[PDB]
């Protein structure tokens, strides 16, 4: 039972930018053969770590991995952008009383101002540099749609809208 692992945990990201896929292992592992699959089709990585260099929109998809004799891991889907400014989460779908962190992503990591996180329309935070809404216990009502408003340089920019669900 492998569960691939991202870093940044952030698993929406901008064109160009690097994400490192690991295979079930939070530190150190052993096996040279380990298995990827982007959208299906065979990868041609064998290392448990699978790198991912200047994102194309290509890269953007469905992966997983899987050992000699283990059951292929829960696909985990990466989704790529190209925008001013991009809503990232650590996850997208979160048990009640986990962790959240939710982040206002500018472009070419440039610096954003006067920022606003947005839930179902609502006004909810605010910051002059900005910063990263976070959450330790997660209640069920967190969940919602997000989006964050802010400028850069000299304009002001909307993100798109984000949906998240907290289970119980
Ligand atoms: C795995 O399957 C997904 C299907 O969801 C593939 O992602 C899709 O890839 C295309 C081409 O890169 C994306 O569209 C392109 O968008 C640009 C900019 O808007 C446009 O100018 C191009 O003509 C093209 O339409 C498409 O949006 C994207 N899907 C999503 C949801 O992002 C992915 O490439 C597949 N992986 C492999 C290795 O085939
Ligand atoms: C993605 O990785 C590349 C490679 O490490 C980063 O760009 C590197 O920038 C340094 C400058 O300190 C150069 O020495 C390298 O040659 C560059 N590598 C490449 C492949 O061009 C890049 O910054 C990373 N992306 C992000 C968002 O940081
Ligand atoms: C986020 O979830 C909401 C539902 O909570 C989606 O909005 C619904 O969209 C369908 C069809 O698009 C409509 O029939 C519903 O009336 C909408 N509900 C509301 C309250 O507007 C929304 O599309 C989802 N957005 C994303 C990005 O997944
Ligand atoms: C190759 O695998 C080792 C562990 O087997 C890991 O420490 C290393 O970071 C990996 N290198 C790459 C480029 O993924
Ligand atoms: C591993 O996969 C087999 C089918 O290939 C399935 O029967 C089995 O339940 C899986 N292992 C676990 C722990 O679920
Ligand atoms: C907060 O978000 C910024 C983006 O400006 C990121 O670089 C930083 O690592 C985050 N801080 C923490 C403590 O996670
Ligand atoms: C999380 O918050 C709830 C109340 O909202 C509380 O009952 C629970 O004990 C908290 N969890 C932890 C680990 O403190």
């Amino acid at each position: 039972k492998p569960k691939v692992s991202l870093n940044p945990p952030w698993n929406r990201i901008f064109k160009g930018e690097n994400v490192t896929l690991t295979c079930n292992g939070n530190n150190f592992f052993e096996v040279s053969s380990t298995k990827w699959f982007h959208n299906g089709s065979l990868s041609e990585e064998t290392n448990s770590s699978l790198n991912i260099v200047n994102a194309k929109f290509e890269d953007s998809g469905e992966y997983k991995c899987q050992h000699q004799q283990v059951n292929e891991s829960e696909p985990v889907y990466l989704e790529v952008f190209s925008d001013w400014l991009l809503l990232q989460a650590s996850a997208e779908v979160v048990m009640e009383g986990q962790p959240l962190f939710l982040r206002c992503h500018g472009w070419r990591n440039w610096d954003v101002y006067k920022v606003i996180y947005y839930k179902d329309g609502e006004a909810l935070k605010y910051w002059y540099e900005n910063h990263n809404i976070s959450i330790t216990n997660a209640t069920v009502e967190d969940s919602g749609t997000y989006y964050c408003t802010g400028k850069v340089w000299q304009l002001d920019y909307e993100s798109e809208p984000l949906n998240i669900t907290v289970i119980k």
